[PDB]
């Protein structure tokens, strides 16, 4: 009698499940990881029925831990994720997750034919090989032979959901991730399909993010500890998810999530490009739009700073209480974050990281502070190019181990000169995934609900004279990347 929502997110190194009451508190979560196949530079794979073994283990973890009824089984996935599905509907190959470069001449010379800019223009995908569309044609142009006999290509959401169903089912927002789902139509772009090779049949179906997915399949019914009425609901992107997550439902706001990498969105009303193709705009619905930008450079690159700046002994609060000691701005130092080539906002994947304008009143505090504000600012770079021509939102919704401390979270309401709201839940996708649930379930209607389940935690104001300072010293980093932009190909 009591009625419980697994919210489950599908990452690119584990699954997150939680489990919440009908009231929408999570009372417990569950994850397992996977191994990521890297046989060599680039690869980045991962076997689709390892994802699969650890979301049954998961959802009967979950289901062990109350008495009562899973009415609802939720889905939050990674993106881009590419599966090819032979005759039998067994797997022809394994889950090709973003992460994998495969694809990565192909994209290139798209680029020069101005075929990447098509897409771009036709699906919000930005050029760059973490799409299936380019990972598509890479396989029909070097594996041939499994191209030859995939009969489904889709990815491990739709994978999941399939197994447990038999039903081949992807959702708008998901589908906004392939490079194929057409900007206008939100269908398959045919002109794109043809350049495939690929018919509108080998690929799931599209549906909203609430639709319900039933039945389970009794093996899994029995299996997963749920009932024969436990309903699947389709679910959506983890980008989509992990918006909505935080309550970031409308233009006026923007959710900034920053870990080891980080990613600045918000949902809009139409479609929107860029000129220059610096953020996605990945299709949730005929009225909202994700626009976007992901970010390598997040924290991976302060753990790299607090280490070769110092030492490994180096505690983080260490390095911040040391940043500090430096002034806003670090007496103009410019530090280009991107360490590991970047994504939004260059989208350069040959790009390193750069300290500039060094001079002897530059010491360690400096230098430290310079490595924080160069991440931020990077992450600022990324927003900026969402809002130009438009509205700035009027707070940042914000996540991420990288924005724990107070210091990072003032930082950046004084660099993006807008409040900075931090989230109580960080578990934003499968938070949000639990309210798609609410929505099939008539729980809930409108999206604007989900401010219920997302509250705001702390707010930080921009410091007057900090954000001036920022403001100034802003055009001077976008000077040194604008400087160094031709460059990195050099390096190799």
């Amino acid at each position: 009698s009591l009625k419980y929502i697994i919210g489950m997110d599908v990452g690119t190194t584990a699954t997150k499940g939680v489990l919440y009451d009908i009231n929408g508190k999570a009372v417990a979560s569950v994850s397992k990881g996977y191994p990521l196949i890297q046989t060599k530079v680039g690869q980045a794979e991962e076997d689709p029925k390892l994802i699969f073994d650890a979301v049954q283990e998961i959802i009967f973890d979950l289901t062990q831990k109350i008495d009562g009824k899973i009415a609802a089984i939720s889905w939050s996935s990674q993106m881009h994720s590419l599966i090819g599905l032979g005759s039998d509907d067994e797997l022809l190959t394994n889950s090709i997750t973003w992460a994998d470069n495969c694809a990565k001449s192909i994209v290139q010379d798209a680029k020069n034919r101005g075929f990447a800019q098509q897409i771009y223009r036709k699906t919000g995908m930005p050029m760059h090989p973490m799409a299936p569309i380019y990972k598509l044609l890479w396989l029909k142009n070097k594996k041939t032979e499994v191209f030859s006999q995939a009969q489904k290509w889709i990815g491990i959401k739709e994978y999941i959901i399939f197994r447990l169903t038999g039903k081949l089912v992807t959702d708008t927002t998901m589908a906004a991730g392939t490079g194929i789902l057409n900007l206008k139509t939100l269908t398959w772009d045919q002109e794109l399909l043809d350049i495939l090779k690929i018919k509108k049949e080998q690929l799931p179906k599209i549906a909203q993010p609430t639709k319900v997915i039933f039945p389970i399949k009794t093996e899994y019914v029995k299996k997963l500890g749920i009932d024969s009425d436990t309903k699947i609901i389709l679910g959506a992107s983890d980008g989509y998810l992990s918006t909505i997550g935080v309550n970031a439902i409308d233009s006026d706001h923007c959710a900034l999530n920053v870990g080891t990498s980080g990613a600045i969105r918000t949902i809009v009303d139409q479609p929107k490009i860029d000129p220059s193709a610096s953020y996605f705009c990945y299709p949730a619905d005929k009225t909202h739009y994700l626009l976007g930008g992901p970010v390598n450079n997040g924290g991976i690159v302060f753990n790299w700073a607090r280490q070769t700046l110092f030492d490994a002994d180096e505690t983080p609060q260490d390095f911040l209480d040391v940043a500090q000691t430096a002034p806003a701005g670090s007496r103009n130092l410019i530090f280009l974050p991107y360490l590991g080539g970047e994504r939004a906002p260059i989208w350069d994947a040959n790009a390193r990281g750069s300290f500039v304008g060094l001079t002897r009143m530059h010491q360690k505090p400096e230098m430290a502070r310079a490595v924080i504000e160069g991440i931020i600012f990077n992450l600022y770079d990324a927003a900026s190019n969402l809002i130009k021509n438009t509205k700035k939102p009027v707070a940042i919704n914000a996540t991420g181990g990288f924005l724990k401390s107070d210091f990072v979270r003032q930082l950046c309401a004084n660099i993006f000169n807008v409040p900075i709201v931090t989230m109580k839940e960080q578990q934003s996708g499968t938070l949000a995934a639990m309210f798609l649930a609410r929505q099939a379930l008539g729980l809930n209607q409108d999206l604007s609900e989900i401010g219920q389940f997302a509250q705001a935690d702390k707010v930080y104001f921009p410091n007057p004279k900090e954000a001036a300072t920022y403001q100034k010293l802003f055009p001077l980093y976008c000077e040194i990347r604008n400087a160094l932009a031709a460059s990195y190909g050099k390096f190799s």
